[PDB]
C-alpha cells in the first residue's frame, strides 16, 4: 500500500510515534518517504552483506527481520521479513521503534542522515491536523 | 492498462502531482504522453546497457527499479520494475516523485526537454476540470 501523506502521519501518531525515543513524527515521515515513498511494498537488496531491506521503513533482513536468505543473520524483531510488506504496518511500526531503542536512534537508517538529520521537515506535517 | 487524457489527469492530480516540485499537472500529463501514450503497460528494452523502462512514466531499471537483469544498477526508488507495470499507478507516481527530486528535476526524461520544455502544453489539461 501507498500510504497518503496525512494518512501515514495520522496513523503513524495513533501508533505512538510521535516523540518516540526522542524523534517527532515529521522525522519518521521524512524516513519513510525517503525509505520507500510511503509504499508498504518497497524492497532494496544489499550486495555488500546479501540482506534485503523490506517495507516502509526498508528495515534489514541482516539484524531485525527473518527472511531466511541471510547469512549471518539475527531477528531482533522476531518478525519474518514478509511481514514488514503488509498493508497494515503496525509489525513495521513495532519494528522500527525496537529499531531505535538502541543508542544510535534514528541514525541506524543512512538515509534519515542524508535526507533528514538537521533540515527543515515541517514541510511532512504541515496542514495534517496532527 | 491505457489510460484516457483527463482520467490520468485527475488521477495525477488526486495523488499530489500537481505543482510537484514545481511540476504542473500539465508537464506531468506531457510526460506520459511522449513516454507511453499513458500506457501502464509499455516497457522499453536497450540492448545497449541492458536496461528496460518501465510503465506510463518509463522509468528506467538502470537508475531507479529493480528488474534482476540490468548491470550496473542501484535501485533508487527501492522498489520492483514490476510495480511500475500495474494499472494501479500509486507505486509509479511515488517513484516519479523520487526522480524529481534529484538536481535535474523533470529533465531526466529527454523526451520530457525534446517535446514539453519551454512549449505550451495547457492542451494536455483543458476540459478535464482540474
Ligand atoms: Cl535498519
Ligand atoms: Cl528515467
Ligand atoms: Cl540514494
Ligand atoms: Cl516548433
Ligand atoms: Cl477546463
Ligand atoms: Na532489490
Ligand atoms: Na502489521
Ligand atoms: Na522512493
Ligand atoms: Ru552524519
Ligand atoms: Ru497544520
Amino acid at each position: 500500500k501507498v500510504f497518503e501523506r496525512c494518512e501515514l502521519a495520522r496513523t503513524l501518531k495513533r501508533l505512538g510515534m510521535d516523540g518516540y525515543r526522542g524523534i517527532s513524527l515529521a522525522n519518521w515521515m521524512c524516513l519513510a518517504k525517503w525509505e520507500s515513498g510511503y509504499n508498504t511494498r518497497a524492497t532494496n537488496y544489499n550486495a555488500g552483506d546479501r540482506s534485503t531491506d523490506y517495507g516502509i521503513f526498508q528495515i534489514n533482513s541482516r539484524y531485525w527481520c527473518n527472511d531466511g536468505k541471510t547469512p549471518g543473520a539475527v531477528n531482533a524483531c522476531h518478525l519474518s521479513c514478509s511481514a514488514l510488506l503488509q498493508d497494515n504496518i503496525a509489525d513495521a511500526v513495532a519494528c522500527a521503534k525496537r529499531v531505535v531503542r538502541d543508542p544510535q536512534g534514528i541514525r541506524a537508517w543512512v538515509a534519515w542522515r542524508n535526507r533528514c538529520q538537521n533540515r527543515d521537515v515541517r514541510q511532512y506535517v504541515q496542514g495534517c491536523g496532527v
